[PDB]
Parts: C-alpha cells; structure tokens; sequence
C-alpha cells in the first residue's frame, strides 16, 4: 500500500515510468525528481526491490485517496 516518494527515495538510479505508461528508461534520482516536478506530480517508488528500483510519476494523494475509497466502499 504505502509507498515512499520524492526525497524519501534513497536509490542512486531508478527505472522511470511516466504517468501515461511511457518507459523513460534508467535515470538518476535527481533527473527523475526534476521530471516529476516539471509535471507537478510525485515520484513514487512502486517497485523498491526491482533492479534498478522502479519509480512511477503520478499524483500520490489522488492515488492514495482512490485506494482508500475503494477499500471502504467495498466493505460497507
Ligand atoms: C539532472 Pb539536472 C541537476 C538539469
Ligand atoms: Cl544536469
Ligand atoms: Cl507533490
């Protein structure tokens, strides 16, 4: 569920996938953070144990809200 995002990420390099599924390739964490920032989105570590770790560009708050919404609705 919970993913670490943005500056919480410690990986030197990550494989980057953008908000639409475009495979941006291997990028330094710094460049990945720049791309996320220019798009006003978050850099989310979706696959911490992949080699190299996989990050997805997305709005973390919107993603998390929808996930919690889904869980709650299906149980009431
Ligand atoms: C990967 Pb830079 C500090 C424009
Ligand atoms: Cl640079
Ligand atoms: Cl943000």
């Amino acid at each position: 569920k919970d993913f670490i995002i943005n500056e919480q990420i410690r990986a030197r390099e990550v494989r980057l996938i953008d908000q639409n599924g475009d495979q941006l390739g291997i990028k330094s964490k710094q460049e990945a953070l720049e791309i996320a920032a220019r798009r006003n989105l978050d850099l989310v570590l979706v696959a911490p144990n992949a080699k190299p770790p996989v990050c997805r560009i997305m709005d973390y708050g919107k993603f998390r809200f929808e996930q919690q919404k889904k869980e709650k609705e299906a149980r009431k």
